[PDB]
């Protein structure tokens, strides 16, 4: 997936973005995980996970 490259890359450096869904909520959050299917991130401690397919870009570097 062409988003999960960006993902990954915000976890290679351990960054903090804001990612940007189907429903159009923003989170900013910190990435935990990058699967070929979903992602996991972190938001002020709590883990979350995130549907590859449910993103649609990352903003906030």
């Amino acid at each position: 997936s062409e988003v999960e490259t960006v993902l990954r890359k915000a976890a290679e450096r351990n960054k903090t973005v804001d990612i940007h869904t189907k429903s159009g909520t923003t989170v900013r959050v910190n990435v935990k995980r990058v699967d070929s299917k979903s992602v996991k991130v972190e938001r002020n401690g709590q883990d979350l996970e995130i549907s590859l397919d449910q993103i649609t870009h990352v903003d906030g570097w």
